[PDB]
């Protein structure tokens, strides 16, 4: 066939405008029903946005999408860093993930459990005494010490705010999506901090004058050796280090859609409390149902046809990870947030796919993913059974638009108490 | 019979120099048999001196010994405080007394086991970049925190050491007997500053402008009334309320001589790891073999015979507490530190009585006896399973003779590190 187009020299500005909604306001526009259509971006490119399933599972086949050299630039200098994990490809990339993936043992992945639970908990009698309570900004102090704890780095107390705050701004800047902004030079400020701090903190492991604990990120990564032998630069090694928590960190934006998914959804409250089975399906629907990662980007590896459409070699694509994950086809009521939908679901790699979809070994899919899981719930268990508290009034607007998502007051608590039954005898 | 007499006009300074010796001491020279001796102290007076499980029993006798009026006045102004429910007998004790036993829920004492466990959790951090940690001092300050959030009374982080402090002086204060000593001044300062302070958080709870969570001391000891419908004076309710955690914190003493003990005997600790059940039994064994309460006083209610010895009424009594709790007869091999002996424990009131013996209820036992078997059970099994480290060249010795029981340095530990089982994967 011909594939339906948005018509337009670029329309990249019309795509920061529209955020989120602006896939499914073109397929909706233009009628198209096989989930593929076209515009042009990024300096007049032409770009071939794939959503649902198939175009999920078509996006992380190996022999038809190529990764590398498809992320913006500004964006890579500011989210990744250069030569990072995101930017490799091939051999380079598939040794390098095997990096990433052994970290990710049950024995660290239970560690990083108890580590969320108890800084959880003994936050509890701080934010009792404050008046109110920003949880985006809360959640980014509190897993700022978590990460770096959990990644074996150096983290005094009075560098941890500098550090979230960092993190924050680094998180942020994909908002432009290639385009330079207001707050760039600042995103690269921000980064460059951190990058040096972890590069020194590299520097010193090698140099025996800090003593990671082994199974570690800064200790793996440290003492790492690719498969041609060499150990990263110190430089790139921060970098990559850095992936490793920074990302983390990131999770305030979904700890925050999840207050308010519970504040707008009283018997998952309820729920949370319960069961813990809930607690896993609320998390897995707060992480489709709110929007943060709207699309990727890929290329043409080798011409191929798709649903009668030519593909040819070098043609920009994007995977819409947003839409697909509101498709109808995909997730019955997909404006609804619905957490037992998760009973039904099979666990394909191409439908959940908020950090990636495909393999985690062969493709670019998310290395924290069971990190996510874990400390979304941890932490929404903590909120619903550990505390209580006001929601103020507040702007909870999450404007679908505008990129990226946000709960526009940051979620705002008061009087918060903490839940414990100290009159339950054994008589009870 | 006729009891043997450690024969002089008034032996207090002998008693205070031979320390938690004293006792056996006597009974060896003297060739006692039957546990009873008598000798003379706090002024020439007659003291009658029992021990065994038949003395403990005994002592504990609301027909036979009386308790008020006994404790010598200058450790009810340092330890306790005047008016508190130690100097109370017959009715408003037992009114009171179940007050403070209305505490003890098991939801209550859950609590206290979460925040002791949490508390440890988050302190290995700190601990892992001191170089050296004094656990006697450590434990001192975490158990402030611990005790004070349990308590339900507002102490912000930079009270908490001087609260330790001030904590650690009033505990030291029965060292003196009754006597005036270097230190008396310091300990009352010591004792109105907490007290001040206590009385403060009762009086802000009565007017509505503290809320503290119902259940919790601090609440619980503001809005009781005795069983003639008057609540307590709040000057003698913080007093009170202070005998709710001070004696919390004095587990201190305990902790130190646990690490000890794991450190004289590296079994236990890899079976500390292995079973919680001998976890529990190494906190009772470190309760019955250390020293720290030596005896308390007592006299005789009524004219009565025991042993064929003639006990005419308000001669001065004191149950001996260390002496007991290491006769042969009561335990067999009582100098050996041998958790595994309470496989064979009936569980008496009357041969454990570290913290007093009898019924909670009716007696003057401890009221704080499941609290303190938690935490210590709770500490124990941080100490030998969360974290490795070194103990150092350093001065151990438990000098018996000298009144309280200290590990000379306070238990020294240095090179503290988390134990985390990093490389545990699910094929293992
Ligand atoms: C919690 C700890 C996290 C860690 C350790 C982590 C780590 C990583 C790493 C190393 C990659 C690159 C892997 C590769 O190139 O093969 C990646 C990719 C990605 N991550 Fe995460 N991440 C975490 C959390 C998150 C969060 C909260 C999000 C939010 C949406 C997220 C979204 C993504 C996305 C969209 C990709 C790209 C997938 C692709 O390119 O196909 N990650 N992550
Ligand atoms: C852990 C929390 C603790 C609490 C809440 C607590 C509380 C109390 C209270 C309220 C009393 C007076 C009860 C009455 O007069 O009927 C008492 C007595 C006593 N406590 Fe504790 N205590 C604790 C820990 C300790 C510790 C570590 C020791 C160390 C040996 C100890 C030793 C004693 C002794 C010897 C008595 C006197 C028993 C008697 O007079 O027959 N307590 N405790
Ligand atoms: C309509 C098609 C437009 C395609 C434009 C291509 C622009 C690519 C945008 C890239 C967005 C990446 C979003 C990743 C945010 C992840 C934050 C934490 C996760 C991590 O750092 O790994
Ligand atoms: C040989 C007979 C001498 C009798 C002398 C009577 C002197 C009485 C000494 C009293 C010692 C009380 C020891 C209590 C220490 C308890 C510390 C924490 C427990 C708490 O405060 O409840």
């Amino acid at each position: 066939a011909t594939i339906k187009k948005d018509k337009g020299i670029d329309n990249t500005a019309k795509i920061a405008k529209q955020g989120y909604l602006y896939t499914t306001n073109q397929r909706e526009r233009l009628g198209v029903k096989d989930g593929v259509f076209e515009t042009r971006g990024l300096g007049g490119k032409r770009i071939i946005i794939l959503s649902g399933k198939d175009g999920a599972e078509l996006f992380y086949d190996n022999d038809k999408v190529e990764r590398s050299g498809t992320l913006p630039k500004r964006v890579v200098n500011t989210l990744f860093g250069k030569g990072a994990i995101h930017t490799t490809t091939g051999k380079v990339h598939v040794d390098r993930k095997a990096l990433f993936m052994s970290l990710m043992t049950e024995g660290n992945l239970q560690y990083l459990r108890e580590l969320t639970r108890n800084h959880w908990l003994m936050n509890t009698q701080r934010m009792e005494n404050m008046d109110q309570v920003n949880v985006y900004r809360e959640s980014i102090i509190l897993l700022t010490k978590v990460g770096t704890r959990w990644a074996g780095v150096q983290a005094p107390e009075k560098e941890i705010e500098n550090i979230a705050t960092d993190m924050d701004i680094m998180i942020d800047s994909f908002k432009a999506i290639g385009s330079a902004f207001k707050g760039y030079r600042a995103s690269k400020a921000a980064r460059r901090r951190v990058e040096d701090w972890l590069e020194d903190q590299i520097i010193q492991t090698r140099k025996g004058k800090i003593h990671p604990p082994k199974g570690t990120a800064l200790y793996e990564f440290a003492h790492w050796k690719d498969y041609k032998g060499e150990p990263m630069d110190s430089r790139l090694c921060g970098i990559d280090l850095m992936n490793t928590f920074r990302p983390l960190i990131a999770i305030n934006r979904f700890i925050a859609f999840g207050a308010l998914a519970m504040h707008e959804n009283p018997v998952a409250r309820e729920k949370i409390k319960q069961d813990d089975d809930y607690a896993y399906m609320f998390a897995q629907e707060v992480r489709r149902f709110y929007p943060f990662v709207p699309y990727l980007p890929g290329k043409v590896k080798e011409d191929f046809q798709y649903k009668g459409y030519d593909f040819e070699k070098d043609t920009m694509l994007a995977i819409d990870i947003y839409g697909t994950m509101h498709d109808p086809d995909v997730w019955e009521n997909p404006n609804e947030f619905y957490p037992e939908r998760f009973k039904d679901w099979d666990g394909s790699p191409f439908d959940l796919i908020p950090q990636g979809g495909g393999d985690y070994y062969t493709n670019h899919r998310c290395a924290g993913e069971w990190m996510t899981i874990i400390i979304m719930q941890e932490t929404m268990k903590y909120f619903a059974s550990r505390i209580t508290y006001d929601v103020p009034e507040q702007d909870l607007t999450v404007d679908l638009n505008s990129l990226p998502g946000y709960v526009k007051s940051g979620f705002i608590i008061e009087n918060v108490r903490e839940v414990v039954d100290r009159d339950l005898e054994h008589h009870h």
